């Protein structure tokens, strides 16, 4: 055992990069999915105003 906890110390900075690359992984993932909500939310709101815009110039006529 003084094998194994002598070189857990030594693998730990390889601990630290392992979580903190999931982490990011995991943040990443986020960004991604609030990146498309927004973009869905752009898409949306130009086909509301898209018609408000039909309806508008069908005034006119």
């Amino acid at each position: 055992v003084r094998a194994d906890l002598q070189a857990t110390a030594l693998l730990a900075s390889r601990g630290f990069a392992l979580y903190n690359a999931a982490n990011l992984k995991s943040i990443d993932f986020h960004r991604r999915i609030e990146e498309k909500s927004l973009a869905q939310l752009k898409r949306q709101m130009e086909r509301i105003r898209a018609k408000q815009e039909k309806h508008r110039q069908g005034r006119v006529d």
